[PDB]
């Protein structure tokens, strides 16, 4: 006699075994009317206007092949397909893989002049079927897929000289990519960066590997910690049409500006404007000054030239320039103008309209909200995402703005499904005739397709009704997205509330913390994660809070922690906890705090604060002191760890120095041994300090796991482990 | 009515008083009463301050240790102590003239000297620095260089490499002065092709980039260090020509393949004995080498070779025993297994194969302690048939049948575990009784064997222990397949045998181990018994020591089988004794005992609720060649690969589902590498077993740092108390 009431909950197994799948819709636009999708593991080409799914590639072709086909890549012209296999992961983006190319018209593998094994990166020209691949740190170009490669660079040395690929920091921090190659639009020019790691110190750690391995391997990665000598970067442009089979290729060098070359600098952005015009952005090591150079190819020269009068300066007096780097330029077709997200005179990031010749721009948008990204630019409209709608920073909508009248601004996604959908993202066709919208919350992810000619709805691609059906008689948690006012300012929190939430009861509470520079933890997105389980099954409330230092709410909030990590953002996590219990449904005797990565640091700094507010906390892969983390992230917020700069605060913001206070709290410290990103060192130094002052804590290392602890088994283990620690810290039976 | 607490254990509230003396002559010894150093007299007990505390006040450094030259003329001061491995360290050195009474300033001993040793007589000095051997005839003269081939991590002259240090010589030094200091004998190790274990050292907070420690370390079946042996004549050193080292090459029976130098013992002024072991450690050879006049060389008569082998196991307990030579050096005594597999003393004559045995029985000689012209002194576990007791015996060389227990009845109730230190010519001896009562130190004259006085009786300790509720120690045996197997229990105070107690099986169980003994201890177990009322038991099953080869050799080539089964069996038996709550049986252990605990918990026997494993071996291929191959052979298909493979704790991961496990390991363990545990944890992860872990940053195999030590025991206590429902 259950009477069809919901007695199921979202269990830990549900989360770990992926019981309730969240269906996606992952397309790849090939033309301006067609995209690709995998159905039966077949790849169908879809006509966006009609529905025409006419099988593009049967799943049964590449099993004759004899290797597991990891990913693929159709050449712009549709004439060739690149097959990726023996994929072997490295850092967040980099990896090695074998490639073959299948002649999509001759229905056969190209067996001549194959792309070598251990290839680091491969990339089509944007038009036709030119290749650009990097093998042993050198660039190679194939004009036709079955002809021999032309060697572009000869100077690549492992760990020292990188041609067309990033090194550790550029990959993680600057480009969010292994690739450092940029084809010109019609693919005449291949522009590449080149990195020099000669004097960059190495992080060494042990990789134990399969129990087969008798002697643990020592991994050595060129990794510049805050203050250490950084990599250097030269930048080149080669003309791939004048490549010669009888002469080494001439790579033309663009040097940095004079204002950059005086000290340690970076290349933080490459952007082709036209067939013959390219834009560079460079950053000083002190990341409050950057210069965009605009460079033209001089025809009689053969060389490239950036005129000083086309140099564009971006700087900040209140902090660092950009959200994590200067913003990318979006050029108008003729190359003479570009749009860019820059911070306005009120510290709000808006789209500025730049002329190649005039220093000053004009803002096409304004207000106490923020522009997230520019997504497409036609001749009449510019398409961008912002958190303007209902003045709530954790929302996302697509707007189009009229290039000829800035007051004329339509919200393309706002009114679509207002109750279900408040966090959108967009994929445009080759020339923006169609777009797929991707709604992520607060309701179930919704995937829709649109023609932009008249902004009408075409079809629902995925609506997740299968998951919706499964959830009916499941006691899911609800989200509350709201704000509290501190010192005249709105700060936004979110609570994952247990089913049948009762304001009368005093629930235990976990503070899910990240709280890094330009972070946003309080948003409109639907999630099925650990938090979901904790609320639904364990009746724990999971809360997050964006305090000083968080993103998308202006520079006043975001820069608040500039040169001052481990301060306000930490303080504001504590204040949220106070504010929450003071809301009346939180059991004070049971407030916990957990974070990964930067979140691990704040968690640890919080537990270390002697605030009395928190009972326990889990820190996963945390930063312990800032001299341990990488230069370009750290120095952005922290300056240099020198007496004549910011050493005082580097010293004053270590969790180690707070060790004594951990006596008041139950700590679980977790870290994977092969964490190349935030090194096990950071947690080894934490443990040592707690040992040194006689405080009991709980620890867990993960053999061979990196910063993700992403192994299937590892992922399931760590979450099991934390649930126990939490249930046991909360006296949950 | 207070109990022995964890704080009591960790902070050392109740100290055992030692009487650490060192002999100077046949009748004088040195003691450290105060900061002072006194020469006591054995004849009377009267003394006189030999070295006033504040004389090296002026020095401006902290004095770690001292060392008098035999002739009593010089004192070596050791400071700037920097520990390395178990025995190995680096120090600085100054010499203080006692005839003058001032520090030597000319030709000082270098900083970072690896070893120093006086000649056995006079004041000659031989030291090792940057891997080369130096000698100083006079403490203020230029030292002569002997070796020019020393190289960091590669060539060791006069000092041992990691493995020889840890496993063969239990010492950093590899130097041997002849009885009267005429000859310097030394070993040379070549680690050229020995792989390096590499691990991170995080060091102080201030260190931005972890340092990789790289140590040549041969794991099971890896290329071993090679060894050469040399003898140089110190009396005929030249300030002009490079000193000229004579080599004594291994016997042909050794050169045939991989081998070890395992014993260096000077027989006479011009005779030195060497023991070499094959890599397959069941066959060893002793060369006896005489100095030769007409050639200035050393010849080891092939006829004079003495073979010691073993058909049921390996030679020796942990290595073939050392010889003890009669003054003329034409005869020696050493401990070997008899035909019954019990280790007894064999009298060898230099010029023949057949030694005759001088002791007999189903007990074992632990050691030959001193030999005179009239008597042989040994320690053995014979008294009352107790493998875990120790007593000093004298045997009359002119009639083996006449054997007096010198310590058995000196105090039968409180004393059953003695050790002895004899004076230079053995006219006196000091007895150290270690249990079962509080330790008692006594001084004895040989001639009539009468006791002279109590040196330390721990009456101070005795007082304090009276108003604290102390545990007791049951030592006893069970029968298994018609054989005695000894166990001990640390029973809580006011022990009631009709009440059911939690029981923690404390395990080591490595080969030749002995965990059940008459020794008195203040340790972790003492706290668990006194405060938490936990029975903590240990058990010597198969493979255990001091009960003959039949038992010891039982686990030959089969590590992680019988020694593991027997702990489970012991635990099963204990839970039929009626006072053991078998819902709460736990097992823990360190090192090899970490391995066994882990192997036990992976057994799916269902006997154990939870375990702690501190620095466990996880599979044998990860641990060093000398130790591992002794019991396992090579990890190759033509030898013992199959069993290496079967004996892993990783293979048993699935069974950990049945148990609560705590894995602990120091990240800078040079011995049992963190790897071993990193591999265990990974296996548990892979099969979805939840467990508890703890690393110790920069701790080694001891986890010995004041603070680290305190932390780990606290952590374990919490784990055990939780596993047992003790709040
Ligand atoms: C990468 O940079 C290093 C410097 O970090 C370059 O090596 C230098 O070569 C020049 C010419 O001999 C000198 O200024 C220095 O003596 C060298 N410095 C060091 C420390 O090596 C190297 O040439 C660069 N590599 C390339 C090919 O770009
Ligand atoms: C009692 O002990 C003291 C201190 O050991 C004795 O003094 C030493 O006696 C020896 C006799 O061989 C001399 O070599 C030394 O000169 C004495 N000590 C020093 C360093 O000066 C003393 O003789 C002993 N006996 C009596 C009867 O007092
Ligand atoms: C051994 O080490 C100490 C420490 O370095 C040496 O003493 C130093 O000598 C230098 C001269 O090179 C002086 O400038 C320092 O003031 C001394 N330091 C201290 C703390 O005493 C000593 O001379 C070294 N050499 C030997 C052979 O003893
Ligand atoms: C230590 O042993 C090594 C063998 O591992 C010796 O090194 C070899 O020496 C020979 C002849 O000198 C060379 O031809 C080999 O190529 C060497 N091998 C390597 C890798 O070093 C070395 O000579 C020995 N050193 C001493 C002082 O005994
Ligand atoms: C002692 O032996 C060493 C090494 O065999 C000699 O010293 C070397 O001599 C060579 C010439 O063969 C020189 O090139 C080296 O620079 C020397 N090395 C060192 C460390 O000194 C030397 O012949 C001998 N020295 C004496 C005292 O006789
Ligand atoms: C998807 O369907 C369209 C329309 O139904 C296909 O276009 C037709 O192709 C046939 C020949 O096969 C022509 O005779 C018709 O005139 C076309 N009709 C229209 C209205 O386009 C189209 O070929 C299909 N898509 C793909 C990729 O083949
Ligand atoms: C999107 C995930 C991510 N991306 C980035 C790279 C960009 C800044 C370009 C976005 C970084 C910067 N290294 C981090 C990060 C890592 C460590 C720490 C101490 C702080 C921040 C994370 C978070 C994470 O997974 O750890
Ligand atoms: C006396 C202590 C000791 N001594 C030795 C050296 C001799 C056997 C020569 C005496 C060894 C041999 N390495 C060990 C040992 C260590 C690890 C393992 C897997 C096995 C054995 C221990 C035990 C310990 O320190 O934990
Ligand atoms: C890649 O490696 C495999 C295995 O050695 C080999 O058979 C294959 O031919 C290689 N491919 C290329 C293109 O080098
Ligand atoms: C191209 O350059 C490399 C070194 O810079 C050289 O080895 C090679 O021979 C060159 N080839 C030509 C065409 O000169
Ligand atoms: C002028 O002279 C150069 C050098 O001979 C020749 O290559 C070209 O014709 C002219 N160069 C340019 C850039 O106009
Ligand atoms: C950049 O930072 C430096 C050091 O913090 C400081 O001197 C200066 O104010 C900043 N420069 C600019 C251009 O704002
Ligand atoms: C030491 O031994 C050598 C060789 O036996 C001998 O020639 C010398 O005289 C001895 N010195 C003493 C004091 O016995
Ligand atoms: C020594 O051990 C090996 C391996 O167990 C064996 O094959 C050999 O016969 C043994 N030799 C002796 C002397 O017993």
């Amino acid at each position: 006699h259950h009477h069809h009431h919901s007695r199921k909950t979202y269990t830990l197994t549900d989360y770990l075994k992926n019981t309730y799948r969240l269906k996606l819709y992952s397309l790849r636009w090939i033309s301006d009317h067609e995209y690709l999708y995998k159905q039966e593991n077949n790849i169908l080409v879809f006509n966006a206007e009609y529905g025409n799914s006419s099988v593009f590639l049967e799943n049964s072709t590449f099993d004759e092949f004899g290797h597991s086909i990891n990913d693929y890549s159709i050449s712009p012209d549709g004439q060739f397909i690149l097959l990726e296999y023996n994929y072997v992961k490295q850092w967040r983006h980099s990896y090695t893989a074998s490639y073959d190319i299948y002649d999509l018209n001759k229905r056969q593998l190209i067996t001549e002049e194959r792309i070598p094994n251990n290839t680091q990166w491969v990339t089509w020209s944007p038009v036709g079927h030119k290749l650009a691949y990097v093998w042993n740190n050198d660039i190679y170009v194939k004009i036709e897929p079955n002809l021999p490669s032309y060697r572009i660079t000869w100077t690549g040395k492992e760990d020292i000289i990188y041609n067309g690929i990033t090194d550790w920091v550029y990959e993680e921090e600057v480009f969010s990519a292994y690739s450092a190659l940029w084809w010109s639009p019609n693919g005449t020019f291949l522009a590449y960066a080149q990195f020099n790691d000669t004097e960059v110190p190495l992080i060494e750690y042990s990789f134990y590997s399969d129990e087969s391995l008798q002697y643990p391997k020592t991994v050595r990665v060129p990794y510049p910690k805050a203050g250490a000598v950084n990599p250097t970067v030269k930048f080149f442009v080669v003309n791939t049409d004048s490549l010669s089979s009888v002469t080494n290729a001439t790579s033309i060098q663009i040097t940095a500006p004079a204002s950059m070359l005086i000290g340690d600098h970076y290349l933080c952005d490459v952007t082709w404007a036209t067939q013959e015009r390219i834009s560079l952005q460079w950053l000083r090591r002190i990341q409050n000054y950057s210069v965009m150079d605009i460079c033209d190819y001089d025809e009689s020269s053969g060389r490239w030239n950036c005129l000083v009068a086309r140099q564009h300066i971006e700087m900040s007096t209140t902090g660092w320039v950009g959200r994590f780097r200067p913003s990318e330029p979006h050029f108008t077709l003729d190359g003479n103008s570009f749009y860019k997200i820059i911070s306005n005179e009120e510290g709000y990031r808006h789209i500025c309209y730049f002329q190649i010749d005039k220093k000053d721009c004009t803002f096409i948008t304004k207000g106490t909200w923020e522009v997230i990204g520019i997504e497409a630019l036609t001749s009449d409209y510019l398409y961008y995402i912002s958190n303007e709608y209902k003045g709530m920073p954790g929302g996302r909508n697509l707007y189009k703005i009229q290039l000829s009248d800035y007051t004329k601004v339509t919200c393309l996604s706002c009114e679509l499904n207002p109750e279900r959908c408040q966090y959108y993202s967009v994929s445009f066709s080759k020339e923006a005739k169609y777009y797929q919208l991707r709604c992520s919350g607060p309701g179930l992810p919704l995937y829709t397709l649109h023609s932009s000619v008249n902004d009408k709805g075409l079809r629902v691609l995925e609506d997740n009704s299968a998951l919706d059906k499964m959830l009916q008689n499941v006691q899911m948690p609800s989200k509350k997205l709201d704000f509290i006012i501190l010192n005249e300012t709105k700060f936004w929190y979110q609570m994952i509330l247990p089913p049948h939430f009762d304001k009368s009861k005093k629930y235990p509470l976990l503070l899910d913390v990240y709280a890094g520079p330009c972070s946003q933890k309080a948003d409109t997105v639907f999630r099925l994660n650990w938090a979901t389980y904790l609320a639904s099954t364990e009746n724990i409330i999971v809360a997050s809070f964006d305090g000083r230092g968080s993103g998308y709410q202006g520079d006043k909030i975001m820069h608040a922690i500039n040169r001052r990590l481990g301060t306000f953002e930490v303080e504001d996590q504590i204040e949220a906890a106070r504010q929450f219990s003071k809301m009346g449904f939180v059991d004070n005797k049971r407030i916990a705090i957990w974070g990964w990565s930067y979140g691990g640091y704040v968690t640890s700094m919080v537990l270390g604060s002697g605030s009395g507010v928190f009972k326990c906390g889990i820190a996963v892969a945390p930063v312990s002191r800032w001299e341990y983390y990488d230069s370009v992230y750290t120095e952005r917020y922290m300056g240099l760890p020198t007496p004549e700069d910011n050493l005082d605060h580097y010293r004053n913001s270590t969790v180690m120095s707070r060790a004594e206070n951990f006596k008041q709290v139950e700590y679980l410290l977790i870290h994977g041994t092969a964490d190349d990103n935030v090194h096990f060192q950071q947690s080894a130094q934490i443990s040592k300090a707690l040992v040194d002052v006689g405080v009991d804590f709980q620890a867990m290392w993960y053999t061979d796991e990196d910063h993700g602890i992403a192994s299937s088994t590892a992922h399931q283990h760590i979450y099991t482990h934390m649930s126990h620690f939490i249930k046991q810290c909360f006296s949950l039976p």
